[PDB]
């Protein structure tokens, strides 16, 4: 059993995952009483794909150290990703009280998910900030450079069919054509996977792969190209690699566009978010110093022909009757945001709410609590994995976004008003809880973001039963899309540029 586990620990290694699997079952079946084991056989799963069943092991793991921090949190993780909320109460506060003590288990992105203050955040991502921190030897110190061209590089695991890519690459273009006095470097994290979007930021950047490196090269490699502006668009979350930033291969280092929050972060140096999403009352709770964009935080590829979805029927919707829908990561999903969702469907009756496959046994789940909340489980529609392309075009056929709380859809809010859906929203306490709110802001559609529960389910209602206010709210998304600022990726090249240079010689840079 000790054995066994550790051979099937090296299938593991080697992407044998099936194997991984049936040899960590065998482990786990003659020794169940073992924590590590059990540890094991749950990112054994995962990634052989039984969701499930990994989560399953993790609730064993939880089972038998109970006073275990990390296990705990990743127990929390998972049950919020299959939108499981059996005890999600008690794990929710567990997290919490370790963040409190910290110690050091829970990580900052999956912290996003749990109700809590944006001071809690920053006690969080230091905590975690700070063991990194320490473990690590930072790289000789270096300055920004006296002459020339400014070197600004980007460090991301999406650049390609991902959120990052998807989100920076008209600003790119926008740059190479607009900013010539800067110098865009793009550190790539993962291979390329053909997407035309890779093939556009390759040909709008330099484009480094240094997906085959180790965090120490890593940072050797970024050092080598003397970037003197270094942008973690990572963050906290999947795909590394906050010990590259650690190693400060940069002397000027900025959390943007990728965690919506605070780094908790001594090696990182500023923030750029934007006056709504980030406000002064807000900024205590940053260790960067806070700069901001003149508009929205968010950039988005401004040159996307949203295509023709098949027929409501195709996407399985009805053909009559309102499709208010959120597409989100299935974490984001829960008890309150579906709620609050389920109690417009109640007074709207026509009416139809459009989500995205989940993992695991997820969807059950969520028909399962519409029927608990007394509603049609038939009314819950749900969209398979698909192409950005055809996903995108899926938005043709929403008539209202229904935002999450305490953390906001991110890219797939920007998906939505691009397509001309309105967004309903929230806007809360924290970064993450305000991203929605400050597209409807410098969209210039603040209608659409409510004081509360309340609010929400009242707005909603309005319009659902209402399709003629509704078809007028669309028209005027339709001319704010065209006239604010927020998708001019031209007006914003040149702000953030200009920003750029404006950092880069506050730190003792002489420009031309
Ligand atoms: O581009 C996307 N494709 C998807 O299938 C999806 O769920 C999503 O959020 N974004």
């Amino acid at each position: 059993p000790e054995a066994v586990a550790r051979l099937g620990r090296v299938r593991w290694t080697q992407q044998r995952h099936a194997e991984a699997a049936v040899l960590l079952q065998q482990a786990s079946d003659a020794a169940p009483e073992h924590p590590g084991i059990a540890l094991w056989l749950g990112h054994a799963l995962e990634d052989a794909g039984q969701a499930e069943a990994a989560a399953a092991a993790y609730t064993r793991a939880h089972q038998l150290l109970p006073e275990e921090p990390y296990i705990t949190a990743q127990l929390l993780n998972w049950r919020r990703r299959l939108c499981d909320w059996r005890a999600l109460d008690v794990l929710s506060a567990q997290v919490r009280a370790a963040v409190a003590q910290g110690v050091g288990a829970v990580e900052p992105f999956a912290f996003l998910s749990e109700d809590a203050s944006a001071a809690e955040q920053l006690a969080c991502a230091r905590t975690r900030a700070q063991a990194i921190a320490a473990s690590v030897r930072p790289l000789a110190p270096t300055r920004v450079r006296s002459k020339g061209p400014l070197r600004v590089g980007f460090v991301s695991n999406g650049f390609g069919a991902h959120p990052t890519g998807l989100l920076t690459v008209a600003l790119f273009e926008a740059l190479q054509r607009r900013q010539p006095d800067l110098q865009m470097h793009l550190f790539a994290t993962s291979g390329d996977d053909g997407s035309t979007l890779r093939t556009r930021l390759a040909q709008a950047s330099t484009l480094h792969d240094v997906t085959a490196l180790g965090h120490l090269a890593t940072a050797k490699h970024i050092r080598h190209h003397g970037i003197d502006l270094l942008f973690d668009l990572r963050g906290w979350g999947g795909g590394g690699r906050p010990e590259v930033f650690a190693l400060r291969p940069a002397p000027v280092q900025v959390n943007w566009l990728a965690y919506p929050g605070t780094s908790g972060a001594p090696w990182m140096d500023y923030v750029l978010g934007d006056a709504f999403a980030l406000p002064p009352a807000l900024e205590p709770f940053y260790s960067e110093h806070v700069l901001r964009l003149q508009g929205a935080f968010q950039p988005s590829d401004t040159s996307r022909v949203v295509a023709e979805p098949p027929s409501r029927t195709q996407c399985g919707l009805p053909e009559q009757g309102v499709v208010l829908c959120c597409f989100n990561n299935s974490y984001k999903l829960n008890p309150q945001s579906m709620a609050r969702m389920l109690a417009v469907l109640r007074e709207v009756p026509d009416s139809v709410l459009w989500l995205l496959s989940g993992p695991g046994e997820a969807d059950a789940r969520l028909r399962a609590f519409a029927h608990a909340q007394g509603v049609d489980a038939q009314r819950l529609v749900f969209m398979p994995k698909l192409p950005h392309p055809q996903y995108l075009a899926r938005y043709r056929h929403a008539d209202l976004f229904l935002d999450t709380h305490p953390y906001n859809a991110h890219t797939t809010a920007s998906d939505a008003l691009w397509t001309g859906c309105p967004v309903l929203t929230t806007p809360g306490e924290t970064f993450a809880a305000r991203v929605a709110g400050s597209l409807n802001h410098h969209l210039g559609l603040d209608e659409m973001n409510v004081a509360d529960d309340a609010a929400f389910v009242a707005k909603a209602v309005a319009l659902a039963s209402d399709p003629a206010a509704l078809t007028a709210l669309h028209a005027r998304v339709d001319v704010l899309r065209r006239a604010s600022g927020v998708f001019h990726m031209d007006g914003f090249a040149d702000d953030f540029g200009a920003l750029l240079q404006a950092l880069a010689r506050r730190h003792g840079w002489l420009g031309i």
